[PDB]
């Protein structure tokens, strides 16, 4: 395979993904700005791929930053704890729960220790 | 008010505690034989997610016969879910994921059991047909 992680993409695109085969790299390096900043997010889907939705792998350890959202944005945590700072206020999931974050959503992603979650996005393309 | 744990911020931002989704007999899906067991509990209103659909799936032995003229992604909690498409079988298990194009003439496959979130494209997937809602008038 051409992927790095292990998968099924069958014949008519529907595809497995072994979620703890997928490993984060530096090429995976997110730049916020503050070369400080650690986070990485890996798109696990091309635009061939799934046209519509996006999903990837993000992973974070004791790093704060600011983002704005172009896009909807569900974010499933596997490991660690997320928090979202929004307008002053926080929304936060650990291990096994979900946060759905609104396009245009002008947020902090608040990682005081770690966290590995997937996102799902819409639209995959800007 | 919902029957589970959320946090739905001023915002729109809202987050919840999975466990505590329980599948109950409103959300039990009738596929047209009634001994298939299966549960579709969407989380978020058109209004909460206009645009990204999302909910927690069960089925419990049951095969059936589905089209999605629309994009899913599954995380797959408990079980083994199987896509059958075109004879082949694509399968995810607990701590794995699974990805349907629109388009896609499938079977959802739970021949033991499963628990999983689905999110889709359009938000409404259920609507996507040419009735524009959930059941046949
Ligand atoms: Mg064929």
């Amino acid at each position: 395979d051409t992927v790095d992680f292990v998968r099924n993409k069958d014949i008519s695109g529907i595809t497995s993904i072994k979620l703890p085969t997928v490993k984060v790299s530096e090429s995976d390096r997110l730049d916020t700005g503050n070369p400080s900043d650690v986070v990485y997010t890996k798109d696990l889907f091309t635009l061939e791929e799934s046209p519509r939705l996006g999903c990837g792998m993000m992973e974070m350890k004791e790093t704060t930053f600011d983002w704005t959202l172009n896009y909807d944005e569900i974010d499933y945590v596997i490991d660690g704890t997320l928090d979202i700072i929004i307008d002053g206020r926080k929304v936060s999931a650990s291990s096994g729960e979900l946060i759905f974050i609104p396009k245009g959503s002008k947020i902090q992603f608040s990682v005081p220790d770690y966290a590995r979650f997937i996102y799902v996005t819409y639209p995959a393309d800007w």
